[PDB]
């Protein structure tokens, strides 16, 4: 007999139970992959792309690391049959912006890619949650929704989770407190029109605006408004410095994956439909704080905004709705 | 008063306890960084390189994900003062081989680079453990030892930890067993002359050489010798496919870092001086299984080797000493 | 509207079935050590506890619930009714009598068989596709009993077996050699009890056979008395019971170890109780510990460990002992 | 040669680097121990008690599970020399209250115990942080402080970290949100006079009191005041039901240990001196939100309280001072 058979007696004779697929093995895709692998979120990871050498190479490189992981199956392919029965499918494919390019300028390029990807994802994993990372993520989350046919709870855009993480990091550097204990939301577009929620910023429940009423105004002698400018400009400052971003967005997406896979019902600011709220009457998607778990977005927190904060959100919605008029599928 | 002072009353005006430094922010050094950040091994991470924009960009990308990590200080710098008081300094700087180029051919380019790097690391963290990853890692570990002036125990080459992981991966695929439960050691050079210890290969304490005497010979109908050949050619196969390797060596390095930082006294196959063993009489460094903890390599396991397995290790020693003795520093 | 409705707009008021649910039956020290271990290893999205003493139970559930801020397992439930265990992937049975200082595990048979006659059919009614992980003693025999009562195929009925004995062996090996038990390999097989068999021929660090370096290893003439290491494995539960009254932490971690391989489908190799009819000359439905490959379908394969003639002799003895007691069963 | 010498060649034959001592091996001590071992916060764990057989037995039980942990050294003893060079020493020793007995009634018994324990801890780890868990914790932190001669940043009482955790769990049940995303602080005494800071209660930065002004009053149709009553009654109801409490406090204390050992500078409600705040003029210790890291309590968050919230806290302060002022040691 073979060595395998001399050594091993087989009793039997199985479908993956916590499978994650990542589409796109660019830097963002592979940061998402590694982060998820190291947080033990998946019993199977699947990677898909269109460049076959790059794809196989990536798969093999993670495979070689299996001894150090707790994810026992890693697969890849151009064919989406390798994505079958995923619980979560993370879409990181597409064009990405140059220095001085708006994320909104990526829309026709990435919409066209999504018309191929999304029906194939849906084909093999019709009960998955779809986490859109590709940009402009707010429009692409709407597009993925209309393409997939999924109910809106299962279509989630990474949105402002990373913007809020950035905001909280900067808030932490200013206050001398870990970002975990710093609270504050950047909502709306993941992009130039994002809205800092000054009214909700706090440490230990203590409202920062309550202690410092100029917070968020141009008069402000500490210039806190510049912390939001830095959040808006981060992706560009980093692209200018290393040519792309990868690690933070990967971590931000693993953070969201963790809340979905383990059904935590944590609150995250993610892209979803906000028609009906804040005076918006159109099918705009943008980020508001949502309750994330095993059915995706089960609930929305209806954050209370000052009139200035609400006017900015509405302007973000109007901007996104304008670009949404360009959509053909 | 400022918002900080209104909010926070300070008791203490007053150095990191568990600091790690990664030198080199190429794919390998950033995979080392992310893996370490996600295993919570450090209370501070320092990054160093010569390219200032890329360095800053990398640091910032990591920093923006701090909400999702438990490492409160991330710093970078061309200047090695950012690395002061590190427990562990991981060197990933250097030239990397092209397709069809042996790692051995990188020796003088990377020795040159080490003549700058090593005294600067040593300057600012004289009590650190030096984990060498740059290639040829066996000879470079020897070079790191001579330049630094550290005792043997605090200069550790990543060595064949990765090769053995690859081996165990390929063993697991054949056997339908997780690599954690597959045992087998690849020793000597991290390179073309690496020695597979067929005599040690087992699952659950069962000697596969005893079950299958053809194991590790070219006549073997199952062709187990090809498993080692796939280990030798792994890096080149992945380089051919994706241009470089990163994730497996990252994970392998965070595996070593874990044992050093937590003083685990686990056994890894890593590059150390083997003078005195198997009839090697010069200051040759290569991989044997070593006990790793907070003082680095505290002990070597004297692996018992068939006369051929020993002949192959003496051959790897010779190749290395050949290159090693023609170096000036 | 209410505060909840002012703050929160709901998309779904519609629950899924549990996806990664684990039940633990029995909330004694062992049961709760399993529970806390599982909770801090993030193996479950839902933990159900069952026992027959209602105040003890509610209080344990509440104590865990109070730590939820520090855990990542969102749903923790309890009840005497087995309807709280519905749709479990893995049901861990820790229920029953435990041995006094000086009492054999084999003396718990009749008491715990009767208990299982109530427990097992209840568990099967609400989770007919779960894996059963028997921890209660004598674990080899109670795994057989769980198997016969449940009607499950034998891949889904796993005894905690000698996973802990082997973990103790490795720890002691580690103290003698100066090496982490992770890097010490050695297998104790057969009964989780006095007739367990230390496999000297497979003991190794780094694939270096200790038996090969030290030919007397595991013999009485052994000047280093390695045989005493197995004796300490055998006596461990007893020295611990003698000192603190019971054991909990080590068995809790051992079970969590097994749960991890099952829930994440690792196909790692563990010495657990399973049926070994057809191996080593055993021809009856004996259950005992051999190295098994553990994954999402329970035990998918068995490693056929090669044993010296003495080591096989002792295992066949261990098997005969347990087959003996298996004759004590009436259903 | 022995088997160990044939197998292992020793290079090198050091102090404890990340050592935690737990004093008291009752249910709370051991729940602290297991929690810390499973979070990898220590490279050495020491246990201390007076009942020598229980102590030995608990050590052994932990030791036998070593294969499944990453904490390589576990030691115990009646003699405090096993605790030497601890970074963090956690005091869980003492009498505990009966069902229907106030933690304040434990004071004399546990003060007398501390007179033996505290100088013994200080002798062998003069630079440690002291985390007092024994009850009444606020008073015993003050006592530890006076006995030890430590600066006040290095003497931390577990205080209301558990109370706030219970609060957040209960809050989370009512709202359908994970406690991580529910925020609200219980301050003052760890016991009957604790103060719920209704003004700081929020999800996603949204003030619950702004939305629902009867929050925290007896009129309240939704009876939110009962959430606090349940926090206060928690240890009593758990004691009644299972006879003691262990798991929630163990986790809470590891949460604290985590912030100290990893130098995270998160904010926790923990016992410290608050003389000079909220019009308290005595050396009262009680819980307020403090920044926790490697020097213990570096900073205090000066929470903004309603006049009633402040009234309640001054009332908490008075109750404890009424006991503190009587003590002599
Ligand atoms: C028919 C077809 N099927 C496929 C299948 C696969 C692929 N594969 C690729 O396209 C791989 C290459 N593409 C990328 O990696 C795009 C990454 C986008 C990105 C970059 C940065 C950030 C975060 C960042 C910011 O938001 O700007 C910040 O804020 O930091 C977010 C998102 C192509 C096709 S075509
Ligand atoms: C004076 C100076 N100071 C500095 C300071 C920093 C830098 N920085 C850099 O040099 C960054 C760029 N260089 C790299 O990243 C080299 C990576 C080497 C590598 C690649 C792959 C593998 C694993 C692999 C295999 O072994 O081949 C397998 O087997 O998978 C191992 C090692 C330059 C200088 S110059
Ligand atoms: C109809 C009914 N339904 C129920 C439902 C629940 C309960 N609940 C309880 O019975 C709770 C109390 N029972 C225990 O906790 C027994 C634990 C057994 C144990 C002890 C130690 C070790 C490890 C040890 C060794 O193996 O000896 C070593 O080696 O360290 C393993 C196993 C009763 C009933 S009655
Ligand atoms: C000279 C001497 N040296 C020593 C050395 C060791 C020992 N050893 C013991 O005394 C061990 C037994 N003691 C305990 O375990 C006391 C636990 C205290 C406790 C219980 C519950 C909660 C949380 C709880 C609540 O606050 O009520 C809630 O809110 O849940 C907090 C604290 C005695 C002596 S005498």
């Amino acid at each position: 007999a073979t060595l395998k058979d001399q050594l091993i007696y087989n009793l039997l004779k199985q479908t993956p139970q916590n499978k994650i697929t990542v589409v796109g093995v660019g830097a963002v895709g592979m940061a998402c992959a590694i982060s998820i692998l190291m947080k033990d979120l998946a019993d199977e990871l699947a990677l898909v792309d269109v460049i076959e050498d790059k794809l196989k190479g990536e798969m093999m490189d993670l495979q070689h690391g299996s001894l150090f992981l707790r994810t026992p199956k890693i697969v890849s392919g151009k064919d989406y049959n390798v994505t079958a029965n995923s619980k979560l499918v993370i879409i990181t494919a597409g064009a990405r912006q140059q220095e001085g390019e708006s994320r909104l300028n990526l829309v026709q390029r990435n919409v066209n890619i999504f018309k191929f990807i999304i029906p194939n994802v849906v084909k093999y994993s019709p009960n998955c949650k779809l986490l859109i990372v590709s940009n402009p993520v707010d429009i692409l989350t709407y597009v993925a929704w209309k393409i997939s046919g999924f109910p809106k709870n299962r279509v989630i855009g990474s949105g402002c989770n990373l913007d809020s993480a950035r905001f909280r990091y900067l808030m932490g550097e200013r206050l001398g407190v870990h970002p975990l204990s710093c609270h504050g939301w950047v909502l709306g577009e993941h992009g130039d029109s994002s809205v800092p929620v000054w009214s909700g910023m706090n440490v230990a429940g203590v409202s920062l605006k309550t202690l410092h009423p100029d917070l968020g105004t141009d008069k402000d002698k500490e210039q806190w408004k510049e912390v939001h400018k830095q959040v808006v400009e981060s992706a560009y400052e980093v692209i200018k410095l290393k040519g792309y971003t990868s690690w933070a967005i990967g971590l931000s997406v693993a953070d969201l994956a963790e809340s979905i896979m383990k059904n935590l019902r944590r609150v995250h600011p993610v892209s979803t439909m906000i028609k009906g709220l804040y005076g918006i009457k159109d099918d705009v998607f943008l980020s508001v704080p949502c309750i994330l778990g095993q059915n995706g977005i089960s609930d929305l927190v209806k954050v209370t905004l000052t009139s200035e904060e609400e006017a900015r959100l509405k302007k973000s919605a109007d901007t996104l709705w304008g670009i949404q008029k360009e959509l053909q599928f």
